[PDB]
């Protein structure tokens, strides 16, 4: 009451290889339900078949949404960042959360006023042992401002278990986190805690200069032969001939070569102009999805994939990557003039396109008689001899995920990009204390309903500690680095509109520095 | 496990992320080709965003317990889910890694997908179902696909204003990073363990 | 006031041979009679005759009411226990309240607004010499919430002497808590003590494998013979003579026992359906009640035993058992539709049925011109070689009872179940502290009766130390186990309805680990 908790502490630093950061921030807690549980199944769906089949609860309390890094970076900092280290990954984390104010509101007569009550208190915890499940990496929004002097209010907390449709099978279990422990904290009361990561692979934040099928030297030519002469082109009576010829420094397509492409799947190739696109709706039919248990749902945001060949800005995988709408859009059917749709052309040197078909395969078996059939390959698996690099991580997206706690997984690299972890930073959920309004004077049986609408204030801290490995590499040439256009332009870019409402120009990715494959 | 993979993220919130939800702009009679675009509708969880994948499959044919759903014709050797090995042809099971099926289809189960386990008392052959005890998988429906079920659905080739957006039908597949399962169930009437063969390419040499 | 007390500290835990457990939860605390004690005898009865006569008075004070399980424990652990130990009992426990929160009410025009009084305190103390009327044990309602979330409020408290009728005794003692002592405690203020039970036999949470009249191996027979021939069945001349046999494989019924069903009470049977029943009141004629000093009255919740022999689902003792309305019953005539009767298809091995008779003795003395007679024996008593099992426990019902201070005591267990004890936990009372209105500017002789409407919350700590005895046995096959039906139903059971107000779909014992008798 008579003292503060803790200063605001919300900068960056470069020791070198590690590079701190922190975001000071502020948020408010509305009470929610009236401090009541609820079952939200497809009861409350009112359309959806076995397709968008939901059965869960509401819980009155609240959870934290900051895992993304336009909220935890700033703009300028995450270009030093980029355009200067090859990898990186987080180390440590921390938070803190203090200054909390509880402020009862009355309502006489349509005439409320809002005072304080510091008498209240609240209650919040961190699920270590993942018993409850996980939310976030599904990046709802609602995330920390990306921006730092504006504040927020923290999204109500809900999750689902398994279902039939608008019913729940037995082994759909139930949860409610008061059964665990909370760190009961009143006003002047600050509140801590600690994390710490675990090792995972740098997210390669690099480009390559070669491609798998051009890794070869050109001067030279291989000493192996291959099949290049099916017929004998000696005239009108083209037998059946075996010709033979070695890496023509001219023919390195048909060259030969060590490794592979990574695994893929095809999608359907859209365009940004209007006129390109054919004329049926196949947003929901003719996309590329999959099928689970009658659910049949979307395979995407995202597969493993790089979105278009060269030149071809126009085309992009219908669902095969992100969209971010700009600062100011509506929930559906807004225009192309509002998001801001994610380009692949990087990764267009290990990854193939979604939207492109993958290969070409035998169909049967070629004889004297019958023709060779060549049969055509859009889909395919992984195998020995395949290599590729996961998604990039766009600020203006997730920042790491949350993998499933289960025996068989693979590279459980996101498909949202990012990061995975079997034993992921916490979860925070927070409530605000019920507060029973006046009780009957003499006793009643029931439960108390009634309370006093209140909520409550803060600064969220989170200190992340970062790693990271610059670029050694002796590209003779000044290699490309991402800078705002060096023009003049009307609103200065992430800058702030003359209200204060500030966006992002265009979104960010980290494969900049040319790093040789 | 408590959830599924379609649904493990919160209901009462959205997807800050969009996605293609208009094709064409249904202003009418002239549905010319638009892009409207959504985010996670509490409603349109399906077409939301997900950031795993079901494990790998494999088709197998879908039968019943009961007679008459089953066709009339002897495709146990035939119509049935098989590899080849130096002309050597042969089945590919006991087993894939997979579930039987997905809700309320009791009756069906795949062919050589699970495991039989006769009664105490059975023939060595044609015996009937009386006497077995087929194993039923409801329990994967949350991970692992269905075999007697079509696994996916992609792109053809490339729609166009002039030529149609085709989409083709996935019924085998193979692996990929984002793909999370669990292998087959213990059984106390089976197997208690297996012999892994020592080579040197093995993958999940799980049974 | 700039401090919390204590942070929320409520779950399970199973070190192995013990289990912890306590339940948070938040309570309200309004005032009462305007702190004005009464008599409440029969002269407030309105009806009632020297049946139900009562004598006591109110107290403007409030107690505590967690005598109970399914308060206590949360379902699954209850499974847990259950479905694992042969015996349990308590071992130690501990109490905490605190953030206390005082709010004043005023009543301005119908305008009413509630303001914080954190000036104001509270007093509270603990019953250890067992001097005030043990109240629990009569499992009143307004128990802990059964569930976490919700909050409640503290039932005021009220006691009762002997009387006579609408009158009463000299010998009618008179109490007045205020003059105890009373951990005088303001708001900041935490409060806490300890208590510790004593030893008392593990209720026998298990059900037999064999029974009473079946114990004896089959294969054998007893060198022991009995009176299997009064008469001589040959021929027509069936004289009296004396055939003798042993015990037959055939004839285990007429074979030798040792031991002796325990005690027992004849019920009236009453079935679940209600053609079964005859067309008369007998609720309170026909049913089975005792005497005492002329206040006739019931003998029951219960007597020490079984409900009903096999397949006899439809009947069950008019007054024998237990009686669990749903969530949602009025105070009287509910059907059965909502209520949950106690089935005891279990005990059906040792002890008898209430509903039925007991046995059959000899009327006089048979003689060569008499006839032999036959008595029917519907009530008992006890003796030596009889051996049975106290009423089960039912989370959805009390969790220990109070033993009378008295001399003449006998297998004390309770008949509502549970555990007694000569010295109990107890009793924890409280009210709000008197806050005197605006007193007269000059002076007056008499008391002060106006005062401010006010209340307050806070958090309700208990721990609950637990002694287990998990099954050893080598019970070949799988014995049967609790487990809530693994098939699809709408509402999830003991799951929150959608609109928070959750319930139990049905009431759970323990006797299920086939323990071998
Ligand atoms: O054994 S394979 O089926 O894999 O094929 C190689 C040999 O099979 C043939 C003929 O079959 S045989 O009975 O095994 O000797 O298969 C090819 O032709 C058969 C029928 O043809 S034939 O005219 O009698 O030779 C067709 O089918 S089937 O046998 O599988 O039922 C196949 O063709 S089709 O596309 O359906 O028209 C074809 O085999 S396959 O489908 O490609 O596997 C002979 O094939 S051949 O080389 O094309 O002539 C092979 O034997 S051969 O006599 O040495 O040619
Ligand atoms: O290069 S691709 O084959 O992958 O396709 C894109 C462009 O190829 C076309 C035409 O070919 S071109 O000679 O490369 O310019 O392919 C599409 O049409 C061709 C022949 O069509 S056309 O009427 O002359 O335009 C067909 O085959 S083939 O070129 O592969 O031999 C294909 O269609 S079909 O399904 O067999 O009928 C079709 O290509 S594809 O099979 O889908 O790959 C043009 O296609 S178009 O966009 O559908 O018109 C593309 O060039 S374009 O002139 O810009 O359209
Ligand atoms: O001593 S007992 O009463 O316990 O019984 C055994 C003997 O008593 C009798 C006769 O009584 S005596 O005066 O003690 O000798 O009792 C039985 O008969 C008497 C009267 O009967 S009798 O015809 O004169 O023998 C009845 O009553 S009473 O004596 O108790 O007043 C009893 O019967 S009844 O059910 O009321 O009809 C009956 O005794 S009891 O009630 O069963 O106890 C003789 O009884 S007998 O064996 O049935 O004949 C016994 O003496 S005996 O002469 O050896 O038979
Ligand atoms: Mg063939
Ligand atoms: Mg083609
Ligand atoms: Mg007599």
């Amino acid at each position: 009451v008579g003292n503060s908790s803790g200063n605001w502490h919300c900068d960056s630093t470069w020791m070198g290889d590690r590079v701190i950061t922190t975001s000071t921030r502020t948020w408010a807690l509305p009470t929610y339900n009236n401090h009541l549980y609820k079952q939200i199944s497809n009861s409350t769906s009112g359309g959806s078949s076995n397709d968008n089949a939901y059965f869960g609860y509401s819980t009155p309390w609240g959870y934290f949404d900051f895992n993304r890094f336009h909220c935890h970076f700033s703009p300028r900092d995450w270009q030093r960042l980029i355009n200067n280290n090859w990898g990186f990954r987080p180390k440590r984390l921390s938070f803190k959360l203090f200054n909390i104010q509880v402020k009862e509101v009355t309502q006489n007569e349509g005439t409320k006023t809002i005072a304080n009550n510091l008498t209240s208190t609240i209650q919040v915890f961190t699920d270590s042992e993942y018993q409850l499940p996980y939310v976030l990496g599904s990046a709802h929004q609602g995330c920390l401002p990306p921006f730092p002097a504006d504040v927020f209010m923290i999204p109500q907390y809900g999750y689902l278990t398994l279902n039939n449709g608008s019913q729940a099978v037995g082994r759909s279990s139930f949860y409610c986190l008061e059964y665990f422990p909370s760190q009961m904290l009143r006003t002047g009361n600050n509140f801590q805690f600690t994390y710490t990561f675990e090792d995972v692979p740098f997210h390669s934040s690099y480009a390559h200069s070669q491609s798998l099928d051009r890794l070869m030297n050109p001067l030279i030519d291989q000493y192996l032969y291959y099949l290049s002469r099916t017929q004998t082109t000696g005239g009108t009576t083209n037998t059946q001939t075996l010709g033979f010829s070695q890496g023509g420094p001219n023919t390195m397509a048909n060259q030969a070569k060590n490794w592979l492409p990574g695994p893929c799947y095809r999608q359907q190739r859209v365009s940004k102009t209007s006129a390109d696109n054919n004329n049926s709706e196949y947003s929901w039919t003719g996309a590329t999805k999959y099928h689970l248990n009658g659910r049949d749902s979307l395979v995407n945001p995202g597969p493993a994939m790089a979105s278009h060949k060269d030149d071809e800005e126009k085309f992009f995988p219908q669902s095969g990557v992100l969209i971010f709408g700009k600062q100011g859009s509506e929930k559906t059917n807004v225009d192309i003039e509002k998001v801001m749709i994610t380009d692949e052309e990087e990764i267009r040197t290990t990854n193939p396109v979604a939207t492109e078909q993958y290969g070409s395969v035998s169909t049967n078996l070629q004889r004297g008689n019958r023709q060779a059939a060549t049969a055509d390959v859009n889909t395919q698996g992984v195998l020995p001899g395949m290599v590729w690099q996961d998604r990039d991580v766009y600020l203006q997206g997730p920042i790491w995920a949350k993998i499933p706690h289960t025996d068989g997984h693979f590279h459980p690299s996101p498909l949202m990009g990012g990061f995975g972890l079997k034993h992921p930073p916490p979860q925070i959920l927070i409530k605000n204390t019920p507060v029973p309004a006046d009780p009957p004077t003499t006793f009643n049986q029931s439960k108390l309903n009634s309370f006093i609408t209140q909520y409550s204030t803060g600064q969220v801290s989170v200190e992340i500690e970062w790693e990271l490995q610059k670029e050694n590499s002796k590209r003779w040439n000044p290699e490309i680095q991402y800078t705002s256009n060096y023009y003049k332009s009307t609103s200065v870019d992430f800058a702030v509109n003359t209200e204060g409402v500030y966006s992002e120009p265009r979104p960010i990715g980290t494969r900049y520095l040319t790093r040789n494959l």
